[PDB]
């Protein structure tokens, strides 16, 4: 019986970055903060960790111009939480009639390469 | 305010089955619900967990497989070869460790078949 005593979900950015990240991610969607330099961020009760890719040894980059990074949020009001990340920084992306489908009304990209889709 | 708050891992059309699959092998992860070919699931594992989605499901995104995605997570665990091994058995790929890897406590690394790269500490 193996088990293991935690999971992470690691987001990768530039060289020097953590720290443009945790401003953006602090402004855009509100998130909540907490060798490698990195910062755990807070989003609706869960939490992700931000890491500068040239202080892991063995990464070589974050593949931030076609990363396959993409997270989910819900709330109440997906066309307002689009356009406080789209003042953030982040571009509005459209809906295509497929993700409307699932519920998903709102969708944005941000500076880091992450794909962040509003699931009301 | 936001009431949810997950991750969302893409795999190639087809292929959410042979994901969940493994991901039960190779972690344990568990099965939480699914919504059917499987056009999605989402597996807990340690506390938290991630959602496994065929991206043919989803038009304009690409799983950036083929050229290297960057999902990426970290496990904590008891013996790190043990949880390598255990994760190549299911068909990832080992990823040896330098001592530069060794000072943070990443004793093991693979890569799954969908392209993710797990860390494991110890």
């Amino acid at each position: 019986h193996l088990v293991f005593t935690e999971f992470k979900q690691m987001l990768l950015v530039e060289a020097q970055k953590v720290g443009d990240a945790v401003t953006f991610y602090k402004s855009a969607f509100g998130a909540i903060e907490s060798h490698v330099l990195s910062s755990e961020l807070n989003l609706a009760g869960s939490s992700f960790v931000v890491c500068d890719v040239s202080s892991l040894p063995g990464f070589s980059t974050a593949k931030s111009e076609g990363s396959g990074v993409t997270f989910l949020l819900g709330t109440k009001d997906a066309e307002a939480a689009v356009a406080k990340a789209v003042d953030a920084g982040a571009v509005k992306v459209e809906v295509t009639e497929a993700e409307v489908e699932l519920g998903f009304k709102g969708k944005v990209t941000d500076p880091f390469g992450v794909t962040w889709i509003f699931a009301e």
